[PDB]
């Protein structure tokens, strides 16, 4: 079947680049059972602290590439290299919080510590996969450590998440201390709502602070964990919490030799304990 | 002969769509730094703007929002944008409702002028008699968006007690409590726009990515064709000058000046008759 292009830009011009949609698998048209938003939204108010006097900020008179940058120190160091990519030694299993520079800092808008707030730069495509519904793939090579996109949706409380019927787009912010919040991309979301789980993932989520530092509401940034080839599907590890629940209802279709959540893998992890 | 020096390549530090340089060919005054340049309004207490996406009025247009059927255009009061993004008015103050994240239209539709930011080239420069001012670096057709009045959102009760009121902009909320934008400590290029009795820009209230009626945003549009080099200015209003004329008079130098010593005396002469 021909790979028809069915939307020139699912983001309707809201991103720095278009995100087209194609389907060469079945007759499903472009997905429209949600509202594309490029930045997080609220229905009920979350009362995010946006008091500018509450911000920690730097006093740098350079490009914030020195070890003197107070915003880099809020994460030990600035984990961005000169090209805006995560460093090699960056912890990819236990990422630190990133504090980017903000409107209170003395530095310029193009300092070295503003990667996520500058938006999508790589060419992505929404496409129909063979076995996992819609997915997202790269239309270019992407070096390791490159910012891909943010997990964008509706900010909700943990209590609201628990009464939501469809949890297939629910991202837990993992607030360890105090009030717990989630991003639900079911009704409002961006391209990230279509990114599938891979047991051999090529992107990782990182918690980032930009225009506010209300620690209840980290923003979720995906960075590539290795070099990604053109045409390669993007995916992150949804985590054992997700699969511990969902695997009762469906198993992983990633098809990797390393797959941890397939029907075969589940049967092995069960036949063992027996 | 004193030469003009470029003393800052961009007072906005890269936050605007274009750089806004500062020059001084008048005196020894250094680039103004007794404030924090911000490109968007800030808060220093709980304002918590209502951004509930489900409560935004929005349109369903599948075109570029150029038709009269666009709900957002229909909500706008006594004004509209032409095909080039220029504001036309009837001349009750105008009120603009731009399209937003809830509308079905694209980010580049015809009802997105103010939210797309500064497009005209402006310069902060030292004036002869009015301190710093802002002038055009290009021809600006009538109705063109110039810049937004940006600063610290405060309640009118807080505005009543601020010590330096030289940068205080009253939003004049009709229904509900009144709020103000104070650009004294945090502000953008607009904090430097002087009063002119022959003004060439006008402030217009606008809603964009929220419709929290406490906080219209203030957008300046040209009220006539402006030539390169002309100082930009708006009418600060009689309420400003009724109070401030005790302390200083208007130095705009226009033959139409309303607030010089001579104009005030003449107005007092007219009232006495
Ligand atoms: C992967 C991850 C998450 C996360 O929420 N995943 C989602 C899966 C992906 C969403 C796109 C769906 C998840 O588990 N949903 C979920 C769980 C249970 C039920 C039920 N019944 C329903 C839905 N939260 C953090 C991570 C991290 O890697 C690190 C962190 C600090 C950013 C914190
Ligand atoms: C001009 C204007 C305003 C406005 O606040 N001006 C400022 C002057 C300019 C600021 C850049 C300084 C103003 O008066 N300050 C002020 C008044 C009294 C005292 C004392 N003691 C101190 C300071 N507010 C609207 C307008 C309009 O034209 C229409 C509107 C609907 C947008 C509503
Ligand atoms: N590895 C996977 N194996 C099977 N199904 C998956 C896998 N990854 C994602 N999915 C499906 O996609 C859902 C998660 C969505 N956030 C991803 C986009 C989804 N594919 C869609 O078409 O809307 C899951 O709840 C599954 O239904
Ligand atoms: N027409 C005017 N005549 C005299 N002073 C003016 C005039 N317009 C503005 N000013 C001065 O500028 C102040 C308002 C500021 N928002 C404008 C920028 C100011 N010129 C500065 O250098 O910072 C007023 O309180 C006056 O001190
Ligand atoms: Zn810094
Ligand atoms: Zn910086
Ligand atoms: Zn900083
Ligand atoms: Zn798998
Ligand atoms: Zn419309
Ligand atoms: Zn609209
Ligand atoms: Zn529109
Ligand atoms: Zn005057």
């Amino acid at each position: 079947r021909t790979e028809k292009i069915i939307c020139r830009d699912v983001a309707r011009g809201y991103e720095n680049v278009p995100i087209p949609c194609v389907n060469g698998v079945d007759g499903e048209p472009c997905p429209e059972d949600y509202k594309y938003i490029s930045e997080n939204c609220e229905t009920s108010t979350m009362n995010i602290d946006r008091n500018i006097t509450h911000l920690q900020h730097c006093t740098c008179v350079d490009d914030c590439s020195s070890s003197n940058c107070l915003c880099g120190q809020l994460s030990i160091r600035c984990w961005y290299d000169k090209d805006g990519r995560l460093l090699q030694e960056f912890n990819k299993i236990e990422p630190p919080l990133i504090f980017e520079c903000n409107q209170a800092c003395s530095c310029w808008r193009n300092c070295k510590n503003r990667v996520v707030q500058s938006g999508i730069k790589v060419r992505l495509q929404l496409y129909r996969t063979a076995k996992m519904g819609w997915g997202v793939r790269a239309l270019q090579t992407i070096p390791q450590g490159t910012f891909i996109c943010e997990y964008v949706g509706e900010l909700i409380s943990d209590a609201e998440a628990d009464v939501r019927e469809d949890d297939s787009y629910l991202f837990d912010l993992d607030n360890k201390d105090g009030e717990v919040y989630c991003i639900d991309a079911r009704y409002y979301g961006n391209i990230s709502r279509f990114i599938n789980h891979l047991c051999d993932p090529n992107i990782i989520p990182v918690r980032v602070f930009m225009l506010h530092q209300d620690l209840r509401f980290p923003r979720i940034a995906f960075f590539s964990s290795r070099d990604i080839r053109t045409g390669e599907e993007l995916g992150f590890d949804y985590g054992d919490r997700f699969w511990d629940i969902k695997s009762k209802y469906f198993t992983c279709q990633c098809g990797s030799e390393k797959c941890k959540h397939s029907a075969e893998a589940i049967a092995l992890e069960q036949s063992r304990l027996a």
